[PDB]
């Protein structure tokens, strides 16, 4: 499984992320945390993302 | 485990949120109630929003 | 469980409903039926909807 | 499961439907089969129709 | 029950076909292989399509 | 199944892919790693795609 250790990674090094939506929308912001069907952004405030949602997730330097 | 808690607290503190839909949609209320497929956002009426049309839950104001 | 009682009370009460598509299209009748996939909308004619191509399903007045 | 016998009623009856798309594209013909996951919609061509991309299936008359 | 024996005739006929995608995309190709999940159309490479973005599969010829 | 032995030849052979997204967005890189739900697309640095919002995947040569 490598979602988890991959967000794991991100969070940990409080990483600037973009997360690209499957309408096409670009988030950005860190990953607070997450689950099995969301991921916490925080930003100017956390949003909650739905996973499935989520097309693809960016980070904004190599990890 | 992250999105029950965080729409609980949502729920409780009665938090004017953003439910942003996957085509663009923004709609707007309080989070009535929810259950594993769908979330009940009060306005002028209740509306039940299904969670997988949903991309991001986005409070008005950090909690 | 929120959906079933929701979408019972609009068929019971022969609510005139505005069932949104993901695409954004607004679909409008009474809830005739409805299963786990999908949900009957009667109008001129009866169409079967899929849940999964659903939004959000708004009452035309408070229930 | 109401789409059984609501798919079932428009094959035997031979009826014109317009299925819908998700992404808004009107499909049209004859309902020949339908499994669980797929339709096929009968015209110049049989075509196979996936359920999850219908949004809404509707007969040209009453049934 | 329907999909298999479908794409089977598709397959053996080496018949054109147009596979639609959820967002419009119109693919092309002759159907080299598939299991449950995807399909490989062959064109001037082979491409894995998933079904779960395939909206409709349209053989260019009857079958 | 097709998916895996696909998807790791493309991988063993460090071959320039495109990933097409649902949202029509197409994304381009090397397949450095997958697992059930997701594929790791190197580029610039790795970016989470969810197979999920992938519509089709389409090798820069044959394989």
């Amino acid at each position: 499984s490598l979602q988890d250790p991959f967000l794991n990674a991100l969070r940990r090094e409080r990483v600037p992320v973009s997360i690209y939506l499957v309408n096409g929308i670009k988030l950005q912001g860190q990953i607070e945390s997450f689950d099995q069907f969301v991921i916490l952004l925080k930003n100017t405030v956390s949003q909650m993302v739905y996973k499935h949602a989520i097309s693809t997730v960016v980070p904004s330097r190599p990890v």
